[PDB]
């Protein structure tokens, strides 16, 4: 890739350490993922 995906890894790891069910796991990456592309505003 060319964009700091560096900060998205982080995003993702945290999101699986929530003690969260798997539901709110799920949202949560998929929600850095989408929130890491730019114009997304």
């Amino acid at each position: 890739s060319e964009k700091p995906q560096q900060e998205l890894e982080e995003c993702q790891n945290v999101c699986r350490m929530k003690r969260w069910s798997t539901e709110m796991v799920h949202r949560c990456e998929k929600k850095c993922e989408e929130k890491f592309e730019r114009q997304q505003r």
